[PDB]
């Protein structure tokens, strides 16, 4: 239930990246690194050995939902925990990236406790 799990956190707008970063702080986890798009995060995870990777939805190279499928679809990649990020969960959107196999969602602007919670949710 490792607090040394390494991280990537995805992103386009650095500052949230930042707020991310913290508050997985807050909360015990360190190993984190970052991406400012699916396009930049997909060889990072290819090539770093990752365990978890928190993905905004919105991004204007590669969408949050085209980097989930290209790391459901890689063998080396598949079987990684993936937390979406939303500024809002129209159930849409969120049927749509449960279908497309995510972990779970939370939405921005979020907390320390949300984000805890969404965590545990996860890991099991
Ligand atoms: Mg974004």
């Amino acid at each position: 239930a490792n607090k040394n799990m390494k991280i990537l956190i995805v992103d386009d707008f650095s500052t949230m990246r930042r707020i991310v970063k913290n508050l997985l702080r807050d909360l015990g986890f360190n190993n984190t690194q970052e991406a400012d798009d699916g396009l930049t995060a997909l060889p990072m995870l290819k090539k770093g050995d990752f365990d978890f990777v928190v993905t905004d939805w919105n991004m204007p190279g590669m969408q949050g939902i085209d980097l989930l499928k290209n790391i459901r679809a890689d063998e080396e990649l598949k079987h990684l925990p993936v937390l979406m990020i939303t500024a809002e969960a129209k159930r849409e959107q969120i049927i749509e990236a449960a279908q497309a196999g995510v972990n779970g969602y939370i939405v921005k602007p979020f907390t320390a406790a949300t984000l805890k919670e969404k965590l545990d949710k996860i890991f099991e």
